């Protein structure tokens, strides 16, 4: 037996920053997630109890708390790259490591109208993530995500069309109901090294508020011929919007809300135009899932 | 052996309902989860297998959604009333409806800075919630709540002046963080029937509204003492805007964000007003109550 | 306004404690989740700011983890009982100390058929409780419970003869699956202090386990009418057989299990006796409830 | 923009199905959830708005029961090819299945001292998984896995020797708890098809069981040097225990318990040999990964 592959490291340190501001008395705060695993010169952890070179989970812990110390913690590609290349370069048998962030929202409160200095509300569930792969001498990969937004259509989806056979019972329909959770993740062009990361900075912000603008406009806009046909055409907008994205990745539940006949109750009208009253369901679901590319 | 107590129906009933206005094209989008549970002459159902007594649950979660169809479900405390008076006026033998709701939220879209006719979002998992009891001979008693109400603010929280001895270890603060998750429920005086709740419909949607509002701007504002102290002054806020309250109550975690002595690194300094990461604790909690009446 | 009512303290803390027999190299460990809420004169800190009347919670938690050091945290009924004591007659003015204990399964592994010495595993998510209030003046109220045992039966289950309206889809049936998850509690007779709980101590944990033996068998053997009928059973039998017991309460979702009409395909012949595939529901579900007392 | 990869059908579909037994009138209960995706010539249903090539979510929901009607439902690895085979055969343009299978345990109940014959518990939360892709003319590729697999012991672990630098602040420990949620995975050998799965049908069962054993086992037993140095031995053993087997893969967090210095407290003695009473730490968790092969 031979290790073919292991990584390692501390998953589900919470973190919270705060910044004050001189001039203005304003607060700003951040709350993450993290998890940072290594890869490198390490197979002799695992197979000849040799932990001289295990660099200790709790130590990872500490370091991702000196890191949010010493430098700003957004937005998240660029503190995920600043911790994973920490981890390279100070260790010399670390050959990667692997940071995943969950952004947190805390959103300012207007209070009587105005912008209150420091109370904040988590506004949605909704995530903001990275995955950042900082690899010696193959650079920085990053992945970045949003997650967890919940939207719902009344009317303007519909699915027709479809294979019927001996197996299908689904009706075909022009007006339905279309609901789900989004997760979209937009991969980078692969960045030489921190260097090369710093100097895009402004794009990370930008390009998530695209991808989220772009989602909820074309699901809000689109006569959907089905769950497909919609993330495409978001997917497709989004990458002609920043040119650093190689791919762009949709993963969509179809949550899915039934009709309900009443008409065996005192010939209660409930189904086709006439339906206002719908059982949603908790499961199952359908499942719908496509990553796009340049031709 | 007797029953000294009994009550059963139907939970967990997801309950979808739409309105569309033909003239404007809006539509408006509503969905719950809802429980009943009968009370009456039902001991022998569990004495003697007397199953004549038993309207049963699958006829329960059958009546919710005829109700929902025959009536508007908004607000929730005006649903639930009919929704419970259907059960005590149609069975002779049933003395009791306990109707539970939770309303999800379903936040209509602004798209381009308007708001969308038929696109929604589900901002957060706050709830808002109805407990009606309908009691045959006793009238309609309702409570109200917002739950899941998830704040935070950096700074103008102290804590200070408890008691000190063998066990107390905490330090004395004039500046932490606070954050909570509101848990508040307003008690209505007793109506007599459906009729006078029908009577006072507006008083329910306004004063969920100002019980919100209340706990946002305390909270935001409050340069509080304690939890405790804090949570009064939005209980006698509350009393004081709707004579028809005769309670209200809150229950507030302590959502604790611990300084992390950071000087046997680097001399790094991150407590006291040299504090910016912090570690957020997931538990234990601190968890305040009060109920909060007229004098 | 004043305050009507108020408790506080600590929520979810974790605790594990460790016995190690000397002799023989056997280890036991016992983990819980503990919640202790405070009464007292205490209204000051709501109403003045006036801290000098809190036990702050943080030393509520200190509290706990020096009573689990000093006293055995089995049965946690006599823990709870010690926890709680200890508030009510340190403070002066604290009168009730409010105890949730939570107790977790850590089940001794057989390796290779014996008992190993030092090694656990969690079987389920199944709990026992207890809520223990100590109130000065008024002795001890203890409630024990066993929550989360999960169990299913294939057949052996009836429902017919139920009342029959309008409202009514469901078929009656003389064979369907009955699945449920089991909360039952046992209130104690109330116990005079400290000295007369330690006095009943093997009581506790014989009641729990005739509590869990009963309702097992009871579900597994009873022909049911009903959930209302099989649970009224197992609390009559749990009431003959611990005097000290003065009601058994039962609250048994009924997690329905459907039946598929796979008919119009393929002739398939799935529904009554030739019933093999079925769909579990996650929601909605039964809920049935009864307190049973000696009459 | 073009599609780069695509995949869609039904997930958490939930099945039970049960067997009754002629002779012994004993009766066995299996419920699993399952997810299958598709993939083959369907990039037009995104990019043209052309459903003719979706086989509907709906359908493949109504396949997987129906399949459950038409075959044992047991091991997975079997139930999960049969079912893949079915859809890369049935449909021209899908040209591969993937399943993934969870399933849920129902352990029959001992009443008196004897097994019932049609009433189960469910015994833990721990899971049996398969992911069974059905790739055409590619074959049947299996993973297998046990997880949530919850264990804790209580010394024989230890932590010593891991690197110390400005960064460490860990112990070195000789005597520690360890606590893990065991996740093990075990890839077999490509299968042509499912002539070829169904000639090794009773190695499923066998591999799972031997996996499980081979954990708890070395889990129970080993004085371990560190999480990455138990993980390797137990999947070590397992390989050398099936042949069909290429790789086994944990992966297991560090679930923490801190000791509790409880000194500041009457000098009361609770670190090193003295520690009997630890907070359990929800958050962060350790995570150690490890995939190991034949040489
Ligand atoms: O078993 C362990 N492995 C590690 O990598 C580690 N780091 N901190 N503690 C640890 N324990
Ligand atoms: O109302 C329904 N709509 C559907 O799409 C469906 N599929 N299975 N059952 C169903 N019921
Ligand atoms: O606001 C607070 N109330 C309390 O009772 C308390 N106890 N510890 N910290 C606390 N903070
Ligand atoms: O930083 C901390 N603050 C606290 O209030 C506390 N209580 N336990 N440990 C603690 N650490
Ligand atoms: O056991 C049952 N009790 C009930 O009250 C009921 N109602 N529908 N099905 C039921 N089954
Ligand atoms: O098969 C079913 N059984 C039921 O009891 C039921 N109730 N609603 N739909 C149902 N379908
Ligand atoms: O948008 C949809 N895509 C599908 O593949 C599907 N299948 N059933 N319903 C569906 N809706
Ligand atoms: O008791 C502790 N043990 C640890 O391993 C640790 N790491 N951070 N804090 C800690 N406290
Ligand atoms: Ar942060
Ligand atoms: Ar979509
Ligand atoms: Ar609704
Ligand atoms: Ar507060
Ligand atoms: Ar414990
Ligand atoms: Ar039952
Ligand atoms: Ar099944
Ligand atoms: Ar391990
Ligand atoms: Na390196
Ligand atoms: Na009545
Ligand atoms: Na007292
Ligand atoms: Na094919």
């Amino acid at each position: 037996s031979a290790v073919k592959a292991a990584r390692y490291g501390k998953d589900n340190v919470r973190v919270y920053k705060v910044h004050k501001d001189e001039k203005t008395g304003v607060q700003t705060v951040y709350e993450m997630t993290v998890c940072v695993l290594l890869e490198g010169e390490i197979e002799t952890s695992y197979t000849k109890a040799d932990n001289s070179v295990i660099v200790a989970t709790d130590s990872i812990k500490n370091t991702i708390y000196i890191t949010a110390k010493q430098n700003p913690v957004t937005p998240p590609e660029l503190f995920g790259s600043i911790l994973g290349t920490h981890f390279i370069e100070k260790y010399n048998h670390i050959h990667a490591a692997h940071v995943n962030i969950v952004c947190h929202r805390w959103t300012r409160m207007d209070i009587d109208g105005k912008p209150h200095p420091h109370s904040f509300i988590r506004d949605s569930e909704e995530k903001r993530n990275v995955q950042v792969d900082v690899v010696e001498g193959k650079g920085i990969d990053i992945k970045s995500s949003l997650s967890g937004l919940t939207v719902l259509k009344s009317t303007n989806s519909q699915f027709w069309g479809f294979l019927r056979d001996e197996y299908t019972t689904l009706k075909e329909t022009w007006d339905r109901i279309l609901s789900t959770d989004v997760d979209a993740t937009w991969q980078w062009k692969n960045f030489s090294g921190l260097q090369e990361v710093r100097s895009h900075v402004p794009k990370f912000d930008a390009t998530w508020a695209t991808a989220r603008e772009v989602t909820l406009k074309t699901f809000a806009e689109d006569n959907s011929a089905s769950v497909q046909a919609t993330m495409y055409k978001m997917a497709e907008q989004i990458l002609a919007r920043q040119q650093l994205i190689e791919t762009v990745e949709y993963s969509l539940p179809n949550k899915h809300y039934f009709e309900i006949d009443l008409s065996w109750h005192k010939g209660l009208q409930n189904t086709g135009k006439n339906a206002e009253v719908f059982a949603p369901q908790s499961d199952p679901n359908g499942l719908i899932k496509c990553t796009v590319g340049r031709s």
